[PDB]
């Protein structure tokens, strides 16, 4: 009575709908806002924002971060050097931008020089074989959007409280997923249905 | 009536206040909230993300940056590689994790090896010269540290409006100061100052 099952998970993810994503049962754990990039619009990009840190990171393939020429940022979460899709941006930041950089990402039809580097989203690599190989944040992304059909990039951010700050826990996820009609999952979940 | 005379701004920056800073004057201005980097507390990170875009960055002279070994992101704002300081931190991202970061960055006690690289937060090289040089919100962050006669480094994040996530322009920055009592100041303003 907590969590979704991952067929009726997809279908949410598949329409668009953010999933808040924990790593397994326990009620310590923090959960995440994760959605397909390529779906990622202005208007859900501003809620992301809104109710997260805000370090809105964008898991892609290693393959995929490799075509678009994202190296890691240095040679744990594997971080590239960040990026802005030029054309239809200015600041950068704005949820518009980063909605359209994210959703950039996601485009087969992008290439490299579509973007500027350094800027104001972070791109993830998730590793080949993504979570039967690392139970990462970083690979569910990756998993739900290849599971879904769709692109093989998510957009990721860490639920945070209005009160103080701290992040929220299982509790707060499911207060929060009543409030907003958002479904909830978590990995073991997913490696469970992948295995 | 709305901006702060410079001498009085530095002594609210003195004692751990954020200053909303803008541009110069025009309304169109979008604002950023910019504090002193030591004085900055897991409360007043907490304060920053909830109303702001969430990608915060720190503000540092291209002196320490380099005593630090935080080395631009490639080889426009001035990205380094991303950093945590590692001792006392866990997940990096928490307000108390961010916090701690950013006072750490300008504790000029802090060595290298002292960080995790990539991490949770975005330190910035200032130009040596500061706003006579560039006028930046980087250099602003800086100058103002410098002025007040604290650690060559800030602390910024933009404001972004609750209800549907754009960029606090100046009169929602008006506002916003009024409610929670922060003073505006504008770039234009110091630069004026400083000559
Ligand atoms: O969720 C997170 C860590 O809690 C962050 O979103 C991180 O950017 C990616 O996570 P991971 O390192 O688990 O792939
Ligand atoms: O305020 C900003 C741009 O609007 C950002 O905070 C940026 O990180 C630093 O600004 P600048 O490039 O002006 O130094």
């Amino acid at each position: 009575n907590i969590f979704t099952p991952i067929e009726e998970a997809l279908e949410a993810y598949k329409n668009g709908e953010f999933l808040i994503v924990m790593d397994d049962e326990d009620r310590e754990n923090e959960g995440d806002l994760i959605m397909a990039a390529e779906l990622i619009t202005q208007e859900k990009m501003a809620f992301l924002v809104r109710y997260s840190s805000g370090y809105v990171c964008v898991p892609l393939s290693e393959e995929r971060a490799n075509q678009l020429e994202l190296p890691p940022m240095l040679a744990g979460t594997a971080y590239t050097i960040t990026c802005d899709f030029a054309e239809g941006t200015t600041t950068g930041i704005s949820a518009h931008d980063r909605a359209l950089t994210t959703r950039s990402l996601a485009n087969p039809n992008s290439k490299p020089q579509d973007f500027i580097k350094p800027g104001h989203i972070l791109p993830l690599r998730a590793v080949p074989g993504l979570l039967k190989k690392r139970r990462g944040h970083t690979e569910a992304a990756v998993q739900l959007s290849t599971l879904a059909g769709l692109q093989p990039a998510g957009v990721i951010c860490e639920l945070v409280r209005d009160e103080d700050g701290l992040m929220m826990r299982l509790d707060d996820c499911i207060q929060f997923g009543k409030k907003h009609g958002i479904k909830i999952i978590n990995i073991n979940q997913l490696v469970e249905y992948i295995s």
